[PDB]
Protein backbone atom coordinates (compact mmCIF):
# COMPACT_ATOMS: atom_id res chain seq x y z
CA UNK A 1 0.00 0.00 0.00
CA UNK A 2 3.59 1.62 -0.20
CA UNK A 3 2.40 4.08 -3.12
CA UNK A 4 -1.41 4.08 -3.33
CA UNK A 5 -2.03 7.82 -3.78
CA UNK A 6 0.54 7.25 -6.82
CA UNK A 7 -1.23 4.94 -8.42
CA UNK A 8 -3.24 5.68 -11.79
CA UNK A 9 -3.19 7.22 -15.10
CA UNK A 10 -1.87 11.06 -15.12
CA UNK A 11 -1.90 13.51 -18.09
CA UNK A 12 0.40 16.77 -17.93
CA UNK A 13 -1.43 19.84 -17.19
CA UNK A 14 1.14 22.36 -16.91
CA UNK A 15 4.84 22.80 -16.81
CA UNK A 16 6.98 25.64 -15.28
CA UNK A 17 11.30 26.04 -16.42
CA UNK A 18 11.40 23.03 -18.23
CA UNK A 19 13.69 24.16 -21.04
CA UNK A 20 16.03 25.65 -18.32
CA UNK A 21 16.12 22.45 -16.44
CA UNK A 22 16.80 20.60 -19.76
CA UNK A 23 19.42 22.92 -20.61
CA UNK A 24 20.85 22.20 -17.57
CA UNK A 25 21.12 18.50 -17.61
CA UNK A 26 22.61 18.89 -21.44
CA UNK A 27 19.45 18.36 -23.60
CA UNK A 28 20.11 19.95 -27.08
CA UNK A 29 18.42 21.96 -28.73
CA UNK A 30 16.37 20.14 -31.25
CA UNK A 31 15.44 17.73 -28.59
CA UNK A 32 14.71 20.51 -25.82
CA UNK A 33 12.18 22.31 -28.37
CA UNK A 34 10.04 18.10 -29.44
CA UNK A 35 10.13 17.31 -25.78
CA UNK A 36 8.78 20.34 -24.26
CA UNK A 37 5.72 20.41 -26.80
CA UNK A 38 4.95 16.93 -25.70
CA UNK A 39 1.99 16.32 -23.29
CA UNK A 40 2.76 12.89 -21.88
CA UNK A 41 0.45 10.80 -19.92
CA UNK A 42 2.14 9.42 -17.20
CA UNK A 43 0.96 5.24 -15.46
CA UNK A 44 2.05 4.27 -12.13
CA UNK A 45 1.41 0.63 -11.20
CA UNK A 46 2.65 -1.29 -8.09
CA UNK A 47 2.48 -4.99 -8.28
CA UNK A 48 4.21 -6.38 -4.99
CA UNK A 49 7.86 -4.91 -4.86
CA UNK A 50 7.91 -3.77 -7.79
CA UNK A 51 6.81 -0.29 -8.79
CA UNK A 52 6.10 0.82 -12.29
CA UNK A 53 6.04 4.04 -14.16
CA UNK A 54 5.20 4.81 -17.85
CA UNK A 55 5.47 7.95 -19.71
CA UNK A 56 3.75 7.94 -22.88
CA UNK A 57 3.98 10.66 -25.12
CA UNK A 58 4.72 12.22 -28.77
CA UNK A 59 8.20 12.43 -28.12
CA UNK A 60 9.26 9.18 -26.40
CA UNK A 61 7.87 6.94 -24.55
CA UNK A 62 9.62 5.50 -21.28
CA UNK A 63 8.99 3.17 -19.07
CA UNK A 64 11.06 2.03 -15.57
CA UNK A 65 10.33 -0.86 -13.03
CA UNK A 66 11.97 -0.65 -9.61
CA UNK A 67 12.24 -1.64 -6.23
CA UNK A 68 12.80 1.21 -3.61
CA UNK A 69 16.38 1.71 -2.41
CA UNK A 70 17.82 -0.70 -5.55
CA UNK A 71 19.78 0.67 -8.03
CA UNK A 72 18.66 0.06 -11.87
CA UNK A 73 19.87 0.81 -15.46
CA UNK A 74 17.62 3.55 -17.17
CA UNK A 75 17.62 5.40 -20.50
CA UNK A 76 16.04 8.55 -20.19
CA UNK A 77 13.52 10.22 -22.88
CA UNK A 78 16.63 12.19 -24.01
CA UNK A 79 18.77 9.23 -24.14
CA UNK A 80 21.12 9.46 -21.22
CA UNK A 81 22.40 6.57 -20.04
CA UNK A 82 22.06 6.39 -16.18
CA UNK A 83 21.98 4.54 -12.64
CA UNK A 84 18.92 5.32 -10.99
CA UNK A 85 17.65 4.94 -7.53
CA UNK A 86 14.32 5.63 -6.10
CA UNK A 87 13.25 6.11 -2.08
CA UNK A 88 10.50 7.18 -0.60
CA UNK A 89 11.04 9.82 2.32
CA UNK A 90 8.04 11.01 3.94
CA UNK A 91 5.83 9.99 1.16
CA UNK A 92 7.40 11.71 -1.58
CA UNK A 93 9.02 9.47 -4.37
CA UNK A 94 12.27 10.85 -4.63
CA UNK A 95 14.48 9.69 -7.38
CA UNK A 96 18.43 10.45 -8.19
CA UNK A 97 20.08 9.95 -11.64
CA UNK A 98 23.70 9.75 -12.03
CA UNK A 99 25.54 10.11 -15.40
CA UNK A 100 29.32 11.03 -16.07
CA UNK A 101 30.01 12.48 -12.67
CA UNK A 102 26.70 14.61 -12.75
CA UNK A 103 23.19 13.83 -10.77
CA UNK A 104 19.67 15.66 -11.19
CA UNK A 105 16.75 14.49 -8.80
CA UNK A 106 12.95 14.13 -9.59
CA UNK A 107 10.85 14.17 -6.96
CA UNK A 108 6.80 12.88 -7.18
CA UNK A 109 4.38 14.04 -4.70
CA UNK A 110 0.84 13.63 -4.30
CA UNK A 111 -0.73 17.56 -3.26
CA UNK A 112 -4.64 17.51 -3.54
CA UNK A 113 -5.45 16.01 -6.29
CA UNK A 114 -2.37 16.58 -8.52
CA UNK A 115 0.59 14.68 -8.67
CA UNK A 116 3.53 17.52 -8.98
CA UNK A 117 6.65 16.59 -10.27
CA UNK A 118 10.31 18.49 -9.50
CA UNK A 119 13.45 17.82 -11.28
CA UNK A 120 16.53 19.66 -10.07
CA UNK A 121 19.78 20.46 -11.79
CA UNK A 122 21.95 21.93 -9.39
CA UNK A 123 20.30 25.57 -9.04
CA UNK A 124 17.34 24.63 -11.84
CA UNK A 125 14.03 23.20 -10.80
CA UNK A 126 11.20 23.00 -13.25
CA UNK A 127 7.50 21.75 -11.93
CA UNK A 128 5.75 19.30 -14.24
CA UNK A 129 1.64 20.00 -12.70
CA UNK A 130 -0.45 16.42 -13.44
CA UNK A 131 -4.18 15.56 -12.94
CA UNK A 132 -5.63 12.36 -13.09
CA UNK A 133 -6.46 11.48 -16.86
O1 LIG B 1 7.82 14.55 -18.74
C1 LIG B 1 7.80 14.80 -17.44
O2 LIG B 1 6.92 15.47 -16.84
C2 LIG B 1 8.82 14.26 -16.48
C3 LIG B 1 9.95 13.43 -17.13
O3 LIG B 1 9.37 12.50 -18.05
C4 LIG B 1 10.62 12.56 -16.02
C5 LIG B 1 11.37 13.45 -15.02
C6 LIG B 1 12.48 14.30 -15.70
C7 LIG B 1 11.87 15.11 -16.82
C8 LIG B 1 11.05 14.28 -17.84
C9 LIG B 1 11.99 13.42 -18.70
C10 LIG B 1 12.94 14.21 -19.60
C11 LIG B 1 14.27 14.48 -19.20
C12 LIG B 1 15.11 15.18 -20.05
C13 LIG B 1 14.64 15.63 -21.29
C14 LIG B 1 13.34 15.42 -21.66
C15 LIG B 1 12.48 14.72 -20.83
CL1 LIG B 1 10.87 14.45 -21.41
Amino acid sequence: HMCDAFVGTWKLVSSENFDDYMKEVGVGFATRKVAGMAKPNMIISVNGDVITIKSESTFKNTEISFILGQEFDEVTADDRKVKSTITLDGGVLVHVQKWDGKSTTIKRKREDDKLVVECVMKGVTSTRVYERA
